[PDB]
């Protein structure tokens, strides 16, 4: 069925879903850092990172844009998802941490 938009208010919260149900985390990035929202850990749960330039010019330096995280309930149980704002080629202690606990039925 249709997915549900997730945001910062869902950070470190628990959401109960049905097995196979999809969710989407929509968070804006920052070209100042060049970092991106990428899931580094999940409890057997599927994750996909898709950049979406929300009213921005993609490929154009100076523009912004958002990163959509597609989450699928692959197995029954509560899974902790670690979503980190960082760059593969630029680490940082001040990387943003976004926690999502998905209770799959």
């Amino acid at each position: 069925g249709p997915h549900m938009s997730l945001t910062e208010d869902n950070n470190n919260t628990t959401i109960t879903i049905a097995k196979g149900e999809n969710k989407e985390i929509i968070l804006h990035g920052n070209p100042t850092t060049g970092y991106s929202w990428v899931v580094d850990s999940s409890e057997g749960l599927s994750n996909t990172v898709e950049y979406v330039a929300d009213q921005h010019a993609p490929g154009i330096s100076g523009s912004g844009g958002k990163y959509h995280i597609k989450i699928t309930g692959t197995q029954t149980g509560e899974g902790k998802i670690v979503l980190v704002y960082r760059r593969p080629w630029a680490p940082n202690a001040n990387d943003r941490t976004f926690t999502l606990k998905v209770n799959v039925q």
